[PDB]
């Protein structure tokens, strides 16, 4: 079932496109969000266990995605271990800090041993070229399709050494907009060239950010 971010199947509409997309419009704990007021708490430390792996790079029509066939890239938070499935990108940013939208956002999507989903978000401010992403941008499929990268890729290089985060509970930002997703949103920003962002957008064919959704009852810890 066709969906996108412009025209007639835009997010404002996802709910009605089929009956299994319905939480997109009826959900009360939907992502993304504007992080304005927060509650200062002592959050458990992120331990990252990323290493180089043989990824491959996909334009699925909505984002540019880096798929991890094997485990081995994990994340430990508060005892539970969370395995990296893929990462992908929204231009511009989906989530906001104090009303501010960033040139780009990355999403590291994990599953624990119970299939409880965790998204680890990185926010990219304007600046110099991102040299650590250049490897993905080079083979970036500019239409729907998959290219399998010859050289191992190391996502360890895409995360900060400083790992403070915002913690709220949410949903997928894409249909079926499934809830029960944990959102860790990192505070130390990375950077992108304007050229890297235009090129992403060429590939995908539009701005691929879902508008922010009401927090309703939710507190964002920081
Ligand atoms: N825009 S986003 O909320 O971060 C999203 N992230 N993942 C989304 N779906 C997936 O990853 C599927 C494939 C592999 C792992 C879970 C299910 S949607
Ligand atoms: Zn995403």
């Amino acid at each position: 079932t066709h969906w996108g971010y412009t025209g007639h199947d835009s997010p404002e509409s996802w709910g009605n496109l089929s009956e299994e997309f319905r939480l997109c419009s009826t959900g009360k704990n939907q992502s993304p969000v504007n992080i304005t007021e927060t509650v200062s708490g002592k959050l458990p430390a992120i331990k990252v266990n990323y290493k180089p792996s043989m990824v491959d790079v996909e334009n699925n029509g909505h984002t540019i995605q880096v798929n991890y066939p094997e485990g081995g890239n994990t994340l430990t938070v508060n005892g539970r271990t969370y395995t990296l499935k893929q990462f992908h990108f929204h231009v511009p940013s989906e989530n906001q800090i104090k009303g501010r939208t960033f040139p780009m956002e990355a999403h590291f999507v994990h599953l624990d041993e119970n299939k409880q989903p965790l998204v680890l978000a990185v926010l990219y401010e304007a600046g110099k070229t991102n040299g650590r992403l250049s490897s993905i941008w080079n083979v970036m499929p500019m239409t729907a399709g998959k290219v399998k990268l010859n050289q191992p890729f190391d996502a360890s290089t895409l995360l900060p050494k400083r790992l403070k985060y915002y913690r709220f509970a949410g949903s997928l930002t894409t249909p079926p907009c499934t809830e029960g997703v944990s959102w860790l949103v990192l505070k130390t920003y990375d950077h992108i060239d304007q050229a890297q962002a235009e090129k992403f957008t060429r590939a995908v064919g539009s701005e691929n950010n879902r508008p922010v959704q009401p927090l309703n009852a939710r507190v964002v810890i920081e």
